């Protein structure tokens, strides 16, 4: 099986080709994480992914999406991801951590308590900020604040000490969330970006505050460890070719700048848009970027069954499959996959004292 | 569905009838339990069982079946399963424990490890004791040294201090392991106690063991949380109407001595049987000790699909349905039986974390 075979990339080996995607939790408190963390991510370890990518954790408070968010702002956040770090080598998996930043998406109720934005007068809130004074909409309707220059370099610096503490964690792979409309991603789009100084504008300028993110923490990330980003390549907005042109053309720079891999997912910059949700519906985007860009890629949104994960594989659309809610479902789906595939030994997917009993 | 309704038994109410049964995992060091055991529990609770039950702790160090088999003989011991109990709450299910005596098992190798009796010489091995010197056989041959009265006093004594460390260390549930060959269970057994005092012979000197060590345990044990016993019923060994009605009859006497579940299970004292494992096999038999001796009760051995459980349940064959493989295959076993049985928001078998995005 495809899926079951082993990757690898710069110093590190994937046992398999499953990836957990990062998923929030909306569980720790002012950006701490704890035991909800620690058993949640374990427990998905044992279950015999690859690789197990930690949810969105914010560089900054202000960079939480919502009050449950995990932080690395600090070194003592920092070292409550050491255990969990360690739990997950033990189990074979390769532990990430995806560093995020939500720009004006920024101060949100957790989903199952509204998913909007914190009302003016609730204590929990804070002031969002972004590239430009332009609300999301919809149900994020608050207007940031237009970051200043110091406040870029404040930001890139927060990115830069996230990296060195997510590397002194033990992490073995960093993904740079520049996704979702999330900060980074909301600097690239001409919809959120009218800025008319060095970070706005042209390709180069809307290209210059990731670009620069990731030279900066290149500098901190060990060249032997995987340094990878997600980014939206398309929006679904009507300005589709023009856009994935655009992406593909940073995906080049990203790569020229020591990028390893990429996470290609959609932009959700806007909230008027019409994305055409489906089984493996990313699949044609993620190839043709892993193809004109010349990057290995990972994607998600619908390849959660073993046959569509394999499928993408053999047809090299993807480097790694990245499964998420399948593996809130059932945290041993990397089990259930290699039953499904017929691969030998399949309950071997699983430590020992599960995997004699399912033989 | 009646799987998924409450039950109430003295002072504690199950959130449903899916209970998980003791199952050893071999991975304590010198009996203490660690982060294996911590994580292992801590996700089964989230999966949304009403009830999860602690393998086979061992009241003493002999008493353990393997060098990796969990241990509360000291106080130190039962400190350590502190953090997972307390965990097992945070999910909203019951945590129990199974508390053991290895008998003439004990000294064995882990099951993946040869399943059978220690060499004479590997330094991890040790002496088992049993009411008689007489070998299991097959893979069992060591012959045990036969106890002494000081030894049942000794070994009494163990499981009360057991059963008070348990109730300290905050279980609000206890199980009594008098099943599967183990120490009760060869005490009651005609096959393996050949004693001419007080604890073998008759029908009562046989009881004797059993009945003695759950008043015993009965006297630290809170009259006000669930007290119960893994009794093996019958062996399959040609003898099952007499040793059944022996064994109805036991488990009227261990209703009468304050006993609030018994779960029914196989003997497996002998190595010479003929089990007709199937789907549900057991249900015929629990039906019967339920009826006949008027007490609740659980089984297991082959009730893990949802169809099984809910089959057992209306027919009231069990009051809990145990389900064992199935979650080590998948900890979240509870909400794939909620979809199966068609529960109203099934998702939320499971925490919000989870439960929002399964929808
Ligand atoms: C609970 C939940 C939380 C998520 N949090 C993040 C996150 O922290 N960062 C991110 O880039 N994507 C996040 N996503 C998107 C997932 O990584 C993934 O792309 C999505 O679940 C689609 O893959 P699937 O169809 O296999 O679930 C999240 C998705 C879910 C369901
Ligand atoms: C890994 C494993 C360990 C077990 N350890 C114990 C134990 O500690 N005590 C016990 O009474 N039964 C033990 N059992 C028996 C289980 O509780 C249960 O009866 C058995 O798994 C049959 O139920 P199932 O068909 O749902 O798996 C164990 C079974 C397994 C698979
Ligand atoms: O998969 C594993 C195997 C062993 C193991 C052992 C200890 C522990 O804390 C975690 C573990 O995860
Ligand atoms: O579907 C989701 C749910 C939460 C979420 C949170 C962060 C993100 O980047 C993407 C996300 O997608
Ligand atoms: O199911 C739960 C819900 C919340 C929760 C919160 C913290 C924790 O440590 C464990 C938990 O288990
Ligand atoms: O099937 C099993 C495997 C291990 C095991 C261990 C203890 C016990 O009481 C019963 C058991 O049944």
């Amino acid at each position: 099986s495809a899926l079951f075979e082993p990757y690898t990339l710069k110093d590190v080996t994937l046992r398999n080709r499953i990836a957990i995607p990062p998923m929030c939790q909306y569980m720790a408190e002012d950006g701490m994480i704890n035991d909800w963390h620690h058993v949640h991510l374990a427990g998905l370890a044992r279950g015999g992914a690859g690789l197990l990518v930690v949810e969105a954790t914010a560089v900054a408070p202000e960079g939480r999406i919502t009050p449950g968010c995990a932080g690395i702002w600090s070194d003592a956040h920092a070292q409550a991801f050491v255990p969990v770090v360690q739990a997950i080598k033990a189990a074979g998996s390769v532990p990430g951590i995806q560093i995020a930043h939500a720009g004006r998406k920024a101060s949100a109720n957790r989903p199952w308590e509204g998913d909007d934005h914190i009302a003016a007068d609730d204590t929990r809130g804070w002031e969002t900020i972004a590239p430009s004074a332009i609300a999301f909409g919809a149900h994020l309707p608050k207007v940031p604040r237009e970051m200043t220059l110091d406040d870029i370099a404040r930001v890139k610096q927060d990115f830069v000490d996230a990296a060195r503490r997510a590397r002194d964690a033990g992490f073995e792979w960093i993904e740079l969330h520049f996704a979702h409309g999330f900060l980074g991603q909301s600097f690239f789009s001409e919809h959120s970006n009218k800025r008319t100084d060095a970070y706005g504008g042209s390709f180069d300028n809307r290209s210059r505050f990731l670009l620069e993110t990731l030279a900066a923490v290149r500098e901190v990330w060990p060249e032997n460890l995987p340094l990878t980003a997600r980014f939206g390549v398309l929006e679904y907005d009507g300005r589709d070719e023009q856009t994935l042109e655009e992406s593909i053309e940073l995906a080049r720079r990203f790569k020229a700048g020591g990028l390893d891999l990429l996470s290609v997912s959609v932009g959700f910059t806007i909230p008027d848009t019409n994305i055409p949700w489906g089984p493996a519906f990313m699949g044609p985007i993620a190839e043709r970027v892993r193809r004109e860009a010349k990057l290995p890629v990972t994607s998600a949104w619908g390849f959660g069954t073993p046959q569509l994960a394999e499928a993408a594989l053999q047809a090299n659309q993807l480097d790694l499959v990245s499964v998420g809610r399948a593996h809130l479902a059932d945290p041993h789906w990397a089990y259930f996959a290699a039953k499904e595939l017929g691969v030998e030994k399949a309950s071997w997917t699983l430590p020992a004292p599960y995997a004699h009993w399912l033989e």
